[PDB]
Parts: C-alpha cells; sequence; structure tokens
C-alpha cells in the first residue's frame, strides 16, 4: 500500500506507522561541522571474505541482494557496535536524476544514490526479533556519485533486466560485496530507524564519509526498474528515498578529525 508517490509516499507513512514521527527516525542531514569527533570510536570491522549471496529480488520499493545469515560468514563488528552483526541483504535508494537519490545528506548535499548493507545483532537470534530492539540492526550506508564506473557493481547491473517488476527474483550466487566498498572506513554514526515501513527504531547507522563512483550507464540501469508488477501500468522505480527527518535529541559522532 505504501510507496514513494504523491498519495502513498513518505508524508503519508505516519498514518499506518505512527513511529514515523518518533524520536529517532532516519535518514537525517549530517551537519559535518556539528558532528563530534569521538576518539573513543573504534575502527569498523567489516569481515565479508566468507559472504554467501543467495538471490536478487525486486521487492516493489528497491532491489536487494540477500545473503545466507544462518552463520557468522559476513559480519560487522567494532566501530560504535557491541557484539556481532550478520549481513542479511544490501539494497539501494536512487533518484530520477543525479542530483537526488540519497537518503542521508551531507551539509544538505544529496548524492545520486545510497547503498545500504543491512546487518542484525546475533544476540537476538533472528532479524524479526532484532527489529524489536534499540540495538537490533546496524546499517552501513555508502553514498554513490556519478563519474567513473564501479567494476564491482557491474554483476548487479547486468541482471536487473531479469527482475524488472515487483517480486521477480533470480539466482545471485558468488557476489562479493567487498567490491562495493570505498577505500576509507571513516564514518559518522547515530541512533536511528529503518527508512521504510515499519520505520522501527532499531538501527545503529554507520554512514561512510567517502562515496563510491558509479557510471551514468550503471545508474541508468537502476532507473529502468519498475515499481509496478508485470502487466500493470509502468511506473519507473526512481526516487525511492525518504527525505531527511528531524534530528531531535541526537548527536552524530565522527570516527575521524
Ligand atoms: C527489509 C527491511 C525494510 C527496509 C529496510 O531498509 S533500510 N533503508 O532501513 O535499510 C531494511 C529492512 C530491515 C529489516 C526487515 C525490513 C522489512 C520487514 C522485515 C522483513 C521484518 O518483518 C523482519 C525484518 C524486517
Ligand atoms: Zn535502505
Amino acid at each position: 500500500h505504501w510507496g514513494y508517490g504523491k498519495h502513498n509516499g513518505p508524508e503519508h507513512w505516519h498514518k499506518d506507522f505512527p513511529i514515523a514521527k518518533g524520536e529517532r527516525q532516519s535518514p537525517v542531514d549530517i551537519d559535518t561541522h556539528t558532528a563530534k569527533y569521538d576518539p573513543s570510536l573504534k575502527p569498523l570491522s567489516v569481515s565479508y571474505d566468507q559472504a554467501t549471496s543467495l538471490r536478487i529480488l525486486n521487492n516493489g520499493h528497491s532491489f536487494q541482494v540477500t545473503f545466507d545469515d544462518s552463520q557468522d560468514k559476513a559480519v560487522l563488528k567494532g566501530g560504535p557496535l557491541d557484539g556481532t552483526y550478520r549481513l542479511l541483504q544490501f539494497h539501494f535508494h536512487w533518484g530520477s536524476l543525479d542530483g537526488q537519490g540519497s537518503e542521508h545528506t551531507v551539509d544538505k548535499k544529496k548524492y545520486a544514490a545510497e547503498l545500504h548493507l543491512v546487518h542484525w545483532n546475533t544476540k537476538y537470534g533472528d532479524v524479526g526479533k532484532a527489529v524489536q530492539q534499540p540495538d537490533g540492526l546496524a546499517v552501513l550506508g555508502i553514498f554513490l556519485k556519478v563519474g567513473s564506473a564501479k567494476p564491482g557493481l557491474q554483476k548487479v547491473v547486468d541482471v536487473l533486466d531479469s527482475i524488472k517488476t515487483e517480486g521477480k527474483s533470480a539466482d545471485f550466487t558468488n557476489f562479493d560485496p567487498r567490491g562495493l566498498l570505498p577505500e576509507s572506513l571513516d564514518y559518522w554514526t547515530y541512533p536511528g530507524s529503518l527508512t521504510t515501513p515499519p520505520l522501527a527504531e532499531c538501527v545503529t547507522w554507520i554512514v561512510l564519509k567517502e562515496p563510491i563512483s558509479v557510471s551514468s550507464e550503471q545508474v541508468l540501469k537502476f532507473r529502468k526498474l519498475n515499481f509496478n508488477g508485470e502487466g500493470e501500468p509502468e511506473e519507473l522505480m526512481v526516487d525511492n528515498w525518504r527525505p531527511a527527518q528531524p534530528l531531535k535529541n541526537r548527536q552524530i559522532k565522527a570516527s575521524f578529525k
């Protein structure tokens, strides 16, 4: 029922999901001059060597690549986190044009897209239990700008024609998400929420400062996806981003000076 359109988009979500107006909603604008360098923050530990990708899916609001999260094979630790978080899936948010698409903003700058790697805290045993906890999930966010191609994204790009419409899926084995990461793991962090319904306030956000570059041809393939199901009126899957929400009583911390 919810979506990104005039009649069902972000300004409507609070009717079905009243936490949309909560105290720790995401995304936010990252004011780089106000973010506090925290010398107590640890380097982020990203251990993706044993990742097992399974499927690629058009879920009607994004596409996602899903991983085997039945063991500690692709995990996030350290940084602001206590304990071990298993990679469940990654997905993107993007625009109709290159000047919008990201969910987080940096000094009000919007990037062309934003990559989210979604992880859940193994102390809660499954992701459904983790979304009911304030420290249940850790989402690693990476900005995309348009310039040079990202070679590690091309395998994703090339299968999108097979999942054009909602609920369509394909095998997507042996994909290495290390090929989507920038050089630096410098980050901002704050407590927030899922950025789609149910908008649960369960996420430690970790947003990398360094964007990756993707080519215009790569992001144009994102924009050929459809929000609609097969045979329904064709509505390009573009502008699937929630805008920045009020920071309220939160501090954004920087891992770097
Ligand atoms: C897929 C989605 C929503 C979109 C979120 O995107 S974002 N942008 O916040 O990372 C990532 C995310 C995490 C947990 C997942 C939830 C939808 C509902 C699920 C499946 C449950 O019922 C239990 C786990 C829940
Ligand atoms: Zn997301």
